[PDB]
């Protein structure tokens, strides 16, 4: 196996850029050694620039559902660019994504286009305050929502795969509104409602857990959210950037059946370009500008590619059968790397919802961050680079779900578990 | 000149968005509130929704400066697309991208590659904060940082346009760590310091501002900027997100040989497409993720796409006579207006430097932002009603720059100085 290729490009790019990523999950920090540098992918594959493939669990980290380089996706952005690719100013397409969007999300009724999930976040952070007049937050222990100055308290994602403490260089006087809370600890909650009165403006959460592993709200930890939160004129906020258009066509809110006020979306919805939105109850969506006092600006925001590529993803997933088919393959997965797990004497577990799972190495259950961090982190380290010189791709941590797509196929399943068996067998 | 298809879809659009656009100034609230909606751009040219072609001075907001839908930029991106859009993984592309932009800008010894001009807004002052370890930040009236909490405080753009405050969203928690002075007012500055002893980070300014108008740096602003930092330990940073490449290949930096400890980059550097970048000398650079502890990271950060369309621009602008071309029609084309004015009884004044300018309906000069407000605002929503109709595209505030590009032809410029005079024969 050779990764010499990789090897001379990762070295040349930390004299160029800090540890010669773009973003520290890239960095195979802990996963042990150097990452791997891509060429091209296309449906459930990716080839590295030695000529090594992969069948890949990671997507992009989530915009690809449908498969890289998606023909249908690919083509309509070919037409679409002899338009030029930003205008400026409004175009048609908006109204067609924001329409779609509308239909999809159930608590959606007004959106706001933005670049990224970094951007939602941040945007709707704000508009929880203007709206109800407070200043606090309550945000659970582990989980990401971008790297905005006051959700830097706590955060998973990189943060605990690299173990770095909160922030370094968010003042003391902004990181004291966001207050922490285990995650599935409904009495948490309540303890700092009957003790901040009035200054609590809301509640935001990853409506299933992904950057602190794969985590699944426990029975009714959802419904006390909605419960408690209204009974203190309190917003209800689910960062569904990651499980948007994955758990389900409408997501969390829609499979689990539980309606926020407030949602913010990304990834899937860029369709592999540049995208964020966040959208909710009209009344709370006007005080946004030019209709409101919150100002919230972007000069590429809806521009034409990033609609279209978005626009044709959502028509794809709207097709029958869909959701059912990422059930089905990533249950298999899901089992069989357990059943191998037992069998070959290893402590592990997880599961999955939908095209969405997770796997530690550890006996669980994981209701939360504290539980994931007991994952024997030395054993994913060596059962990582034997997946990898196995052809899978995984997440290089133990604090990221793994994703499947509409291109993976039945056999890229087995040819998973055959390796894991592999892998497993030595450890 | 009808309006009839851009006025139905506005409108729809208003029911589904908030304000109906995806960003402030897009809504034409300033110059009478009804927008028209692109269908097209390629070259120096837009077209509506209805069949009519303008000249654009706005140019998507600075990213196309070598013209709209450039045939070797649009190619490129046919090519690398079938590679796959977004991978999530490192990348040969950003490597060399990097690689040019350390090249260009001289404070730039080691950058970061993000989705958009506030992202690297966001980040720059974290990390400025971070290094330092001071939370006071000085800042200036009308200059835009990307729509942040701790600096929507007498920004620019809708901002300094539409007479936004301060705040929208931010607490005077965050609001409060930044100070604030009158651009160009270096005495101000000096007291700032003075009256705030070993507690300011540094100072954060446009070089050149675009955001109140086109405001060119007094005699010796910067280079009293630069020396005071330094006397202090703080540091010196530049949000040339829109001067970059387009004052020159270096930005201002360059032009006026004044050098910064750190820069922020966006908008020509996507060639029209999400992204957006940070940069400065390499022993700050240290402390970013996964190289140092400060966390900052994004998904779809250094995509491909991006990368493509980055480099396809920066070797066009590498050409012979590049900023030599432009420099030569905006000149021609600001003098033209401001000539115009002076034979129709109307006060004005304004200025460019390369291929970007201002003009204000008064007798100024604008040396800052109150100087600015003292501009005919009706004079102007009806000026700017009144070219729109002899098919010239400008931007629909008095408080933004307008731009020129290397598709603009001789010709073009004559045109336009045609309309300005049969329109500012009325008003
Ligand atoms: C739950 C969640 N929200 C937001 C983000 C960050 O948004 P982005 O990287 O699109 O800026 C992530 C990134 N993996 C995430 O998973
Ligand atoms: C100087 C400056 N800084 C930051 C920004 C933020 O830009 P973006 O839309 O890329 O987030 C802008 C946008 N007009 C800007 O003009
Ligand atoms: N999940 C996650 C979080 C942040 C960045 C990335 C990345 O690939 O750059 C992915």
């Amino acid at each position: 196996f050779k990764t010499i290729k990789s090897d001379e490009i990762f070295a040349a790019a930390q004299k160029l850029m800090p540890g010669g990523v773009s973003s520290p999950v890239r960095a195979f920090k802990s996963v042990g050694g150097q990452p791997i540098v891509f060429d091209r992918v296309k449906d459930a594959y990716a080839w590295d620039v030695d000529g090594n493939r992969y069948i890949d669990y990671v997507g992009t980290w989530g915009p690809a559902i449908c498969g890289h380089a998606h023909p249908e996706v690919i083509e309509a952005l070919k037409v679409a660019m002899e338009k030029g690719t930003s205008f400026g100013a409004p175009c048609a397409l908006e109204n067609v994504l924001a329409e779609m969007v509308n239909d999809a999300v159930p608590s959606i009724e007004m959106v706001r286009f933005v670049n990224s999930g970094t951007e939602a976040c941040m945007a709707v952070l704000r508009l929880m305050r203007a709206y109800t007049g407070r200043d606090k937050i309550i945000k659970f222990e582990g989980c990401y929502h971008g790297h905005a100055d006051m959700f830097l308290v706590k955060a998973g994602s990189g943060v605990a795969t690299l173990g770095l403490p909160s922030s370094p260089g968010v003042p003391k006087k902004t990181t004291a509104n966001t207050l922490t809370t285990p995650y599935n600890d409904l009495e948490a909650v309540k303890a700092l409602f009957a003790e901040n009165p009035g200054e609590i403006a809301g509640v935001i959460l990853e409506p299933i857990v992904g950057n602190s592993g794969f985590i699944v709200p426990d029975a009714g930890f959802l419904e006390g959210l909605r419960e408690i939160t209204l009974e203190h004129d309190a917003l209800l906020v689910f960062d569904e950037v990651m499980t948007g258009f994955r758990i389900a066509y409408g997501g969390v809110q829609e499979k689990f059946g539980v309606t926020p006020d407030l949602t913010t979306l990304g990834k899937i919805i860029g369709g592999g370009l540049p995208v964020g939105a966040y959208g909710g109850k009209r009344e709370i969506m006007q005080l946004v500008a030019p209709a409101g006092p919150m100002y919230q600006a972007g000069t590429l925001s809806g521009n034409p590619l990033a609609m279209t590529a978005g626009i044709k993803t959502l028509e794809l997933l709207r097709q029958p059968g869909t959701y059912e088919y990422l059930d089905q393959i990533t249950k298999r997965l899901s089992d069989g790397l357990l059943a191998i797990a037992q069998e070959t004497g290893h402590a592990a577990c997880g599961g999955q919802v939908s095209g969405m799972f997770g796997f530690f190495f550890t006996e669980g259950p994981v209701h939360n961050y504290e539980d994931a961090k007991k994952s024997d982190l030395q054993k994913f380290s060596r059962f990582h680079r034997g997946m990898l010189e196995q052809g899978i791709y995984l997440a290089p941590s133990q604090f990221e779900a793994g994703f499947t797509s509409l291109a993976h196929t039945e056999e890229d399943i087995d040819a998973t578990l055959a390796a894991a068996r592999t892998v497993m067998s030595a450890l």
